[PDB]
């Protein structure tokens, strides 16, 4: 399977993956250079975000990252087909170098970065399917940094101390997933790309809010430290830190923004 | 038939170069959570790199960088073992984006970037043997950014529209390579790291030198319009530009300084 680090790390990916070494990869560096402003990039709506607390939501360590379920009557209104959402999940880095988002700005990494995938739910029935297929997906990126303590980005981490190992499961209540948004959501960076996880399909239509927003430094080391991406009784265990993807070129484009300001 | 776009770029070299998905590679951004001061690297001298005015240097199209061949009597002291020199060559940008160096300082990129590529000569006969063994290669890297005009760059520019395309030859006058070097050699940052082209041997003790050198404008325009990675002939030809990698993940990885701060 791949990694992000060693044999089955990313230079690797296009061996299994094909689309890994193809166009329109993510993650990118957004700079000054190749932004643009686009009037036609009004703010979004986020529909069902609002996940009843009378439900619960599958929590599952995957041995790539920490993903929540979510379910298809959340979805985002204001794109070209209606994209339901499927989950969220993290990318991050480690405490002695704890700069792990995927998306850079200006060059530089933000903490961590929180994406929440949707899929085409007017043309497909499901994220599997979608998810190589044309404008199959739209994930919503928040760049995360270290600041003051988050509670609603505790509603998931209150949880990890219960999928600390590839394979676990646990259930999260409902909440509010648009607690997790910045401030100013209608300011926000917007590209053609791809996952940036295998098979890495050029099938992604990108919204990267342009604030961060904050977690504590102790929320950041409990997600840096939390989890393995071994299993249980594997007698190598490896942390599960520093599981972003470097920065792909992209020449010759733009990224799209809402703000000029 | 590598290239730097494209099809056969940087994430499928490892399809048939396996080192380039291995450890130690090269090129990194260099920033302050994984840099560590070592009063142990005191400064390298250069020895014969004032080359002869009167003899002259093989200059050549490898459709990778333009290579000046250089004389092993030029070498290095200060390392464990003498390093003589074999080859200097460059990765730049394009015309519209001139932020072409393969290292990176805190996230950003330099105009382009000079490799002044060494064997160990103690231990190897050429550096073609050196490039597969334990440090057997010893690479200095100079940032250039957009600045003044250099005429010790000149004296290499000015000789490529005799090598534009892939397999000419040109014979550069000896100068004084040292002129190429910037201020204050005795700071720099050095790490085990790799070729940063296949096959991306894991065998490269880097220098990178902390201060920058300027080019013009103008240079760097001739130097990213000069070259083709294509045979004269060739009914497909393909601009030498963007050959530079992009930099690769460094954790459990020290670089460290001969500077403080
Ligand atoms: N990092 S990323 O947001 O690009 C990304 C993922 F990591 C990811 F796992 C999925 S996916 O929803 O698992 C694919 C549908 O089965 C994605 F669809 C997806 F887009
Ligand atoms: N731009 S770089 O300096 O790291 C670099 C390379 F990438 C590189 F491939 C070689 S190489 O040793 O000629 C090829 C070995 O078969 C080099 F010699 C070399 F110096
Ligand atoms: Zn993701």
């Amino acid at each position: 399977k791949w990694t992000y680090f060693g044999p089955d790390g990313e230079n690797s990916w296009s061996k299994k993956y094909p689309s890994c070494g193809g166009l329109l990869q993510s993650p990118i560096d957004l700079h000054s250079d190749i932004l643009q402003y686009d009037a036609s990039l009004t703010p979004l709506e986020f529909q069902g975000y609002n996940l009843s607390a009378n439900k619960q939501f599958l929590l599952t360590n995957n041995g790539h990252s920490v993903k929540l379920n979510l379910p298809s009557d959340m979805h985002i209104q204001g794109l070209q087909s209606r994209y339901s959402a499927t989950q969220l999940h993290l990318h991050w880095g480690n405490p002695n170098d704890p700069h792990g988002s995927e998306h850079t700005v200006s060059g530089q990494h933000f903490a961590a970065e929180l994406h929440i995938v949707h899929y085409n739910s007017d043309l497909y029935p499901d994220a599997s399917t979608a998810s190589n297929k044309s404008e199959g997906l739209a994930v919503l990126a928040v760049l995360i940094e270290m600041g003051s303590f988050n509670p609603s980005y505790d509603k998931i981490f209150s949880h990890l101390q219960h999928v600390k190992y590839k394979g676990q499961e646990a259930f999260v209540p409902g909440f509010n997933i648009e607690e997790l948004l910045p401030e100013r959501t209608a300011e926000y960076y917007r590209y053609r790309g791809s996952l940036t996880t295998p098979p890495c399909n050029p099938t992604v239509l990108w919204t990267v809010f342009r604030n961060p927003v904050q977690i504590s430094q102790e929320q950041l080391l409990a997600l840096e430290t939390a989890l393995y991406c071994t299993h249980m009784d594997d007698p190598s265990p490896r942390e599960m830190i520093n599981n972003f993807r470097q920065v792909q070129k992209f020449d010759e484009r733009l990224v799209y923004t809402s703000f000029s300001q």
